[PDB]
């Protein structure tokens, strides 16, 4: 099952996730997979300035850079710090751990992190060319937590924030796309006429590796926000 909540624009969905996420909460919600990208920045910062409360709860996100600590300012998790956790700490607050000494460790560690904290609901944006996280076309739909070489595209667009060639990351640990569908209900945002053609893919088209936000078609429990120029072909 895949509703479909067509809004205006970023704004107008962004608080229509929020309000989601506020009643999930209030249901009983205890862990949340979270998102980063632009895509979920305007619900952050709603989120900083609410009432909620996550001091009992659970965050999962989906990546981080091999290579970087938690406190490098490139790291994702700096990027959920300023975004998110200053303002509203969680209870415990994981992502993998880019300074890992074994590499194969950590995605087996990480694995067994989303089986002790099943997600009740994750935050998810899609990729112009319906990537999903840093899952990107040809990904097998099985995979689980694992290494991921960037593309050079992203390589090369970071490596505007480092020295220093020799310190930008080409890899990165990642939740895979079996992992991302084990949550429990997942919320799907999506805006600009750039994701048009990913969001009709994932939709309407068949489900294929080529395609990674196909697997959603699969999905018990997806909700996709959608403004109206990325939900043109839907």
């Amino acid at each position: 099952s895949m509703k479909t909540i067509k809004v205006k624009n970023k704004t107008e969905g962004s608080k229509v996730a929020f309000r989601m996420l506020e009643e999930e909460i209030t249901f009983g919600a205890k862990t949340l997979g979270l998102a980063t990208g632009s895509t979920p920045l305007e619900l952050y910062k709603e989120i900083r300035e609410s009432h909620l409360d996550f001091s009992d709860m659970v965050s999962i996100n989906l990546d981080e850079y091999v290579g970087l600590s938690a406190d490098d300012k490139q790291s994702y998790a700096y990027f959920m710090k300023q975004n998110l956790f200053a303002a509203k700490p969680f209870k415990k607050s994981y992502l993998p751990n880019g300074l890992a000494a074994d590499l194969a460790k950590e995605t087996e560690y990480y694995d067994q992190i989303l089986a002790q904290y099943p997600i009740d609901l994750q935050i998810l944006g899609i990729g112009r060319n319906a990537h999903i996280g840093f899952n990107e076309p040809g990904t097998a739909f099985s995979s689980q937590t694992h290494l991921v070489d960037l593309t050079p595209s992203t390589i090369a667009a970071n490596s505007r924030f480092f020295e220093k060639a020799e310190d930008v990351p080409k890899q990165a640990i990642s939740m895979g796309l079996a992992s991302i569908m084990s949550a429990k209900m997942i919320l799907l945002m999506a805006f600009g006429e750039e994701k048009a053609e990913a969001v009709a893919a994932m939709v309407k088209g068949p489900v294929t590796e080529e395609i990674p936000a196909s697997i959603l078609q699969t999905h018990p429990k997806v909700i996709l926000i959608v403004d109206e120029k990325a939900g043109a072909g839907i």
